[PDB]
This record gives structure tokens, C-alpha cells and sequence, in this order.
DNA sequence: TTTTTT
């Protein structure tokens, strides 16, 4: 009875909801929190006692009837409701910070946006700010992994938008390719992202790419539900010899809204995707199978700034894989690790998200950077495909080798294997110009551009 | 005593059932419930306490009480009641919605039809019309996606079957495969359905069609239980160099009415079928064995209109995969999130019911349509 | 119970049924054979019926 | 008991 009205006055508070998934989450502190191996709900009814009257708060000192507040309460939660709908707010540890405007929310303006993840850190309005000395040598940093010249122009902005998608709640539809050779700045760049959103950042094995998502436990797949950075690292030069290659199976699927794999002990097999898939790279990746559907998932980041000790500066300026070298800064790494830059990275996050992604988030492919696409992007305007258009052309397609066959267009295999090696040997091409051959196998409803 | 008579009440309204499969179905809020690692039965215990009489409703306010309650129901339930035997119900979380006519049914008269899972979401009885700009925005995209052309009628006519088959509960005899190239409406459709039946539709691994499926706890499989809808997205190119060629026997299994699978510290290996399984491809199908029996299981919706972007649109109207080209809408995955066409697209699903799968439910394979059942 | 290309080529549904059923027999593994013979491998109770299309080739 | 292991 007695019991019985606290559990109902904490439930008119609404400071616990019960999930779609079937997870208690909970209001303590100013942040929604979630554990299947923690008494969240009653550390809840511990903390709530406060505003309670003073008849009904000296009975919650007690385990035991903090434990029937519980068990009442669970009994009167029914109905699920909607998570992490919102994908423009950055929750945080002590409240919900809006990207579209600069606002930080804290009690009940917070709560509205139910966001179960977190940062795990309290956000700090004095660090903030813009002018914060620690942001002159971010700056710094970041002018020398990505330089603001010319050349650098279009991989900066990509650079940049890559960044910034890490603090949308959305579903990302491209895999970004962190691509440099040794000592460019890439792990920096990862380590700089991993000290502003905190424990939105989590890092995930070689398997969610080169296996299957959905055969038993998965854990390296199910830690990525909500979370929205995802970081991949060095592939093991899947060119060569004794590798599993990148299998675009996965690709596609990371893309989904929903991906499928469960944690240990657990029958969740749904995970939602909010993360912005990031691969540390030394070499170029290489797929199982390219298809126009692969081609559309796929961005690369270049990095070209050489960080060297002085001893070994001049065997990197002539190098073609550096386009400047700089003195390497030894205690730099140790103060990332301190979150020194931790605020004023978030601040350039929040400024890059306002210029690029407002109102619409979206990542944009680039096909053009895979040398593994040049074969597909080649042949994509180097052929015309049916029919239709030049029907009454086929007057003037008498020479030229065009002949008639099935009544719509054709041409004999050695004809066009002949007219192929025209345009490219199959020195490097021939195993591409076969497959595309056996792909498209006889005739071959096919012409080419200049002869229209 | 005392607690044994509450728990023969509340036995008395038949508002707790046992299912063959060893299930208890709650009936709380409109809507039948089961769950094994939830404590439905005092949930219905603390929410029926207000039909009980006035001295038997303060009893139930003790947690422990409730439990003993619980334990008098479950002892007091010997027999086993067949569920989800109507095949034309569509279970909401507020009622059930007849697809023979247009009668919506809450409360009481919900009850009589034992459909166990819902959709998860409200009847919102105004959007439900067919008027309003959300249909005519929802028409102008199902258009696009599959064209009312007469080269396409076949096909169009396959798309609405299939998809309106998803709100009928039974068992399908045929596994649909959605054929396309990129950005073709594929996804979009998958998300559109999605939206509509809310729970009863599910996303399985690629396990459920290439790997055997009795070795111990199999929660792909036993997730589809009871649902209406089957999405295996993203099918690889087997045909190729180190890979798996689905398999001729699931599908055997997979269109029978019981399928085999259990979840995690569970012993429920019985699971019911009633999903319309489709396949998300851009690549059609090759199996490991081609029978004769598996003709009559496999039938394949073509996708041929391209959503491209204005920089990249004159090479994709040079392109023998596609009829149509059009342009991409950025801010349309988000409507489809926000479920803006959730009560449009369950209109038109339930239109296209009425016109094709009453009063006799059935899908026909379409074996011309495949390269390997060619020969 | 019904079962293709499994026993031939559900040990748990293979208990007390009085008849299994095996179908278009895609060798035959006549090793399985001597197996489903012995009351023992659960007790079989079963007249396992096989229907073919095409006559058998044994190993 | 599931996972781990086969
Ligand atoms: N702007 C900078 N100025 C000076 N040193 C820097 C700067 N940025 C990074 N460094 C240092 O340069 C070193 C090499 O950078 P690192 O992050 O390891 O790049 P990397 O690409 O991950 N190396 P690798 O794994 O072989 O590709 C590290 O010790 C960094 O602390
Ligand atoms: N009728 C439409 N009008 C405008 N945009 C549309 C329409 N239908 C789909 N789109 C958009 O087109 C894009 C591609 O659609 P999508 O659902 O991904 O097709 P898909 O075939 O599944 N992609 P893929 O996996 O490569 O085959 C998405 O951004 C959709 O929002
Ligand atoms: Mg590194
Ligand atoms: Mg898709």
C-alpha cells in the first residue's frame, strides 16, 4: 500500500521508461541510462527520494522495500515507446546539446529527447567558447594533417564532413577510407575523435567486414547499435597473397538502417545504425566483386603529410606518397590522451556540422579515388547499351564492323574483344575484360560512343 | 484461500491462455501478449485489479501476493487453446482490423480473433481514408518505383500481390525475390512495409537460406514466429569464387508450416510460418540443387526505374538495367523514419487485399523469370 | 515426419514416430542404412518409407 | 547453459 504510492509517484515523474528492446531506462543525473547488469531502477528510486514527501522518503533507506518499489514498478510498465529518434542532438552526461543552434539543455528540456547514449563526460560551457589557447595548436594540428591549399581543397572539405557526420544520430550511407602512407596523421585524427564524443566513439574488429555478421555471437557487430563512430584499422594489404578480401556482402549491409548480429547471451538480433564507418588504411582496399551498388557506399580521405624525426626528414621529401614533411612532435600523443583538446575539437565538430550538414545530412561517394572503379567508370562512357535511339541510325552502322543479329544491336565477341584492346591492354585489364565479357556474354548489345 | 479465489476470478474472465507451444498470452490494453523474459502474468494481475471487488483489489497492491497469484494461475492452467487461427485479422495494439470489409474491431470483440503478436502501434482512424496528401504524395512514389506502363502491368501486379500478401497471417508457398540494380526502389519499398505492419515485420541473417539451421540456439529462425513479413536484405554473388549457393532444402523448410528453431535459454523449438518472405537482390538466385519442387516456390519482381542524381544522370539513361530515370530525394528516407506514410501505404495494402487475395489466398511461382530454371 | 537429404545423406525427431518419411533421393550411405536399423542409436520406432523417381545407386 | 568446440 504504502509501497505501493511511492512506486506510482515515481511513474508520474516518468523518470523510467520501458523500451522497444525491452531495456529499463532511467532519468539519474541529468543523462537517460541503461544496463542490463545494474540495479538502475533502484539506484533511481535511491536518488528520486528527495522529492518525495517526508512520510514516504524514510522508507526508501531500506534494500528491501526499494526492491518492492521495483518490483512494482516494473509491474506497471506496459507500453514501450520510441529512443533516439532526434538525430540533430548531442547528448552528454549532464544534458542534451542542439547542433542546428549552440543551445545545452540540462533537466527537463533534456529529457524530451530520449537519448539512452552518451558521451560519459559533463559538457563544459567556459572550454566552449572559440578563442580557448588550447584551440590556436588544434588548429595547428589540423593545418598540418590536412593543409588549406588548393591542391588540399576538395579532400579538406571531405575531410570535414566526415568528421562532422560522427555527431549525427542518422543512418550514414557511405564507408569513408582514412587512406595515407606511414606517419600521416591518421591515428591522430582517430585518437582527436575518440577525445571529443567520448563513448559515442567505439572501435570494432577486421571481422564486420571480411565474415559474415549472423553466425552465433557477434559482439565485434552488436557494440554498434546507437553508437555514432565506428573506426576500422589497417587492413592487411588485401592485394596480396594469403588475404580474405573485403567482401562487399558487408558493405552494403553496414549501410542498412538495421544490421543484423547479437551480443553473448541474448536473442537481440537487431541493431540500429548511427555510425559513421571509418577504415585506417595503408593501402588501397580491394573488393570480391565491383558493382554499381558497391561504387555508391565508398569514400576516401587522402592524407599526405609526412610527421618525421629529424634524422629521417630527407629520405621523406623525396618520396611521391608525401607532399610536405614536418618535425615530428613527441609529446603531442601523450596530450590527447589527457583530453586536452577534448572541447575545442567539439567546437570545430559542431561549426563543421552547421556548415556542411544543415538541413539535410548526407555522404556523398567517391568513386574515382578506388583504382579498383576504374575499370567500371571507364567503360561506364565508353559504351552506349541497347536499342531505340539508333534504329534509324544503323544506316550509316553498315561498316564500321556493326552487323545485325536477334533484330536490336549486336557484335560478334572477336569484333569487340578486337575493338576493346583499342581503348586499354589487357596487360593490367584482361581478367577485368574477361569477367566483363562473361558477365555480359554469342552477342553483345553494345555500341560505342563515337560511332553513334 | 483468499488468493486462490482472485486468481479463479481472474481465471474466469479468460484473460490468461496456454498455447501448445507452452506460451501464456496476457490480454492487456487490446491486445494479447506472450513474452518469457517478462512478468506478463502480474502485469495482468495488478491491471485487472479494478474488475475485482473492493475487498479483493487492496490484496493485489503487495508485490509478493502477486506472485503466489501467479503461481495459482499457472497451476490452474492445464488445458491449451489454439491461437491465431484467423487468417484475414490485422492485430493492432488497440484492436484488430477485419481486411474482408472495412470494420475495425476494439476491445471485446478484438478478443474473440486470439492474434497473439500486433504491429506494435495504434489504429489512427484518420488517416485511413484515402484522401489527405500523404496518399497522393505515397502514389506519386509507388508510381515511380514500379510504373503503370503496360510492359509492366505483369510485374505491377506482382508487386501489389506480394506485398499485400504480408497482411494476411498464413502460410505462403512461395519465396519472392525483389530483383534490381542500385537505386532502384528496393529499399525504399522494404521501409515503406516496414512502417505499415510496424512488429509483424522482421530482418533475418543470410543463415535462414545457406546454413543449416539445427545447431543449437537459433534466434533468426525463432524470431520469425508468427510474423507476416521476412526480409533477407543484401543477397552476395554467389556466383562467383568461394561462397555458398543458398540451398534447395531451406526452402523446402522454409515454406512449410512449422519451422524448426529455438532462442536463447528457451526450449520452444516449434516456430509458426506465416511470413511472406522476400529477398532483397541484385542478383537472381542460383541454388545448389534445381527440382522440381522447387519450381513452385520462387517468384522474382523486377525493379527497372533509377533514382540518380542530376551530375550523374546521362550516363544512367545509357544503361540496359533501367526504363526510367528520375530524381533522387534526399529528404525522403527521413519522411519514411518519421512514418508520415505509415496509414497510406497500409490504405493501399489494404486495397490491393481486397482486390487480390479474397476470398482465396494464394501466390504463384514465376519460373520464367530465373536463367537457371531455364533449361 | 518428412525430412530431404538429412538422415540419408533430427535425432530428437526421429523419437517414437511411428513412421519417417525421406524424398527424391537427390550414394545412399548404406552405413546410415545399418544405423537407422538397430532400435538403438532414442528408440526408433519408425517405418522410414523413402519415394524415388529414379532407381538407386547403392555405395 | 550458452558458448565454445567439433
Ligand atoms: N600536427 C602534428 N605535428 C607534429 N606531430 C604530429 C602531428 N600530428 C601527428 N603527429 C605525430 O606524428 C606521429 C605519427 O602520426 P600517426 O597518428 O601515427 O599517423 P599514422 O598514419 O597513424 N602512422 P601509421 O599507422 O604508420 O599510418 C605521431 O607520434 C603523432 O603524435
Ligand atoms: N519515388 C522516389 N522518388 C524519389 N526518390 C526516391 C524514390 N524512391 C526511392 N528514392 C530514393 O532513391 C534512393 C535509392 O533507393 P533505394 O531504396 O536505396 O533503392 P535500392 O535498390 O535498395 N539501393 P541498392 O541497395 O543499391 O539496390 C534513396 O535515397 C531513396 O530515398
Ligand atoms: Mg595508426
Ligand atoms: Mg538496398
Amino acid at each position: 500500500n504504502k509501497l505501493f504510492n511511492i512506486a506510482q509517484r515515481i511513474l508520474d515523474t516518468n523518470s523510467v521508461l520501458l523500451t522497444e528492446r525491452g531495456d529499463h531506462i532511467v532519468w539519474i543525473n541529468n543523462s537517460w541510462k541503461f544496463n542490463s547488469e545494474e540495479p538502475l531502477i533502484t539506484k533511481l528510486i535511491l536518488s528520486i527520494r528527495h522529492q518525495l514527501p517526508k512520510e514516504y522518503s524514510s522508507e526508501l533507506l531500506c534494500p528491501r522495500k526499494r526492491k518492492t518499489v521495483e518490483a512494482n514498478i516494473r509491474d506497471m510498465l506496459v507500453d514501450s515507446v520510441e529512443t533516439d529518434t532526434y538525430p540533430d542532438k548531442l547528448p552528454f552526461k549532464n544534458g542534451v546539446l542542439d547542433l542546428v543552434d549552440g543551445m545545452f539543455y540540462s533537466g527537463d528540456d533534456a529529457k524530451k529527447y530520449t537519448c539512452t547514449v552518451s558521451t560519459g563526460f559533463k559538457f563544459d560551457d567556459t572550454k566552449f567558447v572559440e578563442d580557448s589557447p588550447e584551440m590556436e595548436e588544434l588548429m595547428n594540428i589540423i593545418n598540418d594533417i590536412q593543409p588549406l591549399t588548393d591542391e588540399n581543397k576538395k579532400n579538406r572539405e571531405l575531410y570535414e564532413k566526415t568528421l562532422s557526420s560522427c555527431l549525427c544520430g542518422a543512418t550514414k550511407g557511405c564507408l569513408t577510407f582514412f587512406f595515407g602512407e606511414t606517419a600521416t596523421g591518421k591515428s591522430t585524427t582517430k585518437r582527436l575523435l575518440k577525445s571529443a564524443i567520448g563513448d559515442l566513439f567505439v572501435e570494432t574488429g577486421q571481422t564486420i567486414l571480411t565474415d559474415v555478421l549472423d553466425k552465433g555471437p557477434n559482439p565485434f557487430i552488436a557494440n554498434m547499435h546507437l553508437k555514432r563512430s565506428v573506426f576500422c584499422s589497417e587492413l592487411p594489404d588485401f592485394a596480396c597473397s594469403g588475404s580474405k578480401k573485403i567482401r562487399s556482402d558487408n558493405i552494403k549491409k553496414l549501410t542498412e538502417p538495421c544490421v543484423i548480429g547479437r551480443p553473448c547471451f541474448s536473442n537481440k538480433i537487431n541493431n540500429r545504425n548511427h555510425a559513421t564507418i571509418i577504415i585506417d588504411t595503408n593501402y588501397k582496399p580491394v573488393f570480391d566483386r565491383i558493382d554499381n551498388a558497391l561504387m555508391r557506399r565508398i569514400a576516401v580521405v587522402r592524407f599526405r603529410t609526412h610527421f618525421s624525426q629529424p634524422s629521417g626528414r630527407e629520405a621523406a621529401e623525396n618520396n611521391d606518397a608525401y607532399d610536405k614533411v614536418k618535425l615530428l612532435d613527441e609529446g603531442l600523443d601523450g596530450k590527447i590522451q589527457n583530453n586536452r583538446y577534448r572541447f575545442a575539437f567539439l567546437y570545430l565538430l559542431v561549426k563543421w556540422y552547421k556548415k556542411y550538414h544543415i538541413p539535410i545530412m548526407k555522404l556523398y561517394p567517391t568513386p574515382e579515388e578506388i583504382p579498383d572503379f576504374a575499370f567500371y567508370l571507364k567503360i561506364g562512357t565508353l559504351l552506349v547499351s541497347s536499342s531505340v535511339k539508333h534504329i534509324p541510325l544503323m544506316t550509316d552502322l553498315s561498316k564500321k564492323g556493326y552487323i545485325l543479329y536477334d533484330n536490336v544491336v549486336t557484335l560478334p565477341l572477336t569484333t569487340f574483344q578486337q575493338k576493346i584492346s583499342k581503348y586499354f591492354n589487357s596487360r593490367l585489364f584482361g581478367h577485368d575484360i574477361e569477367s566483363f565479357i562473361n558477365r555480359h556474354k554469342e552477342y553483345l548489345q553494345y555500341i560505342f560512343i563515337e560511332d553513334i
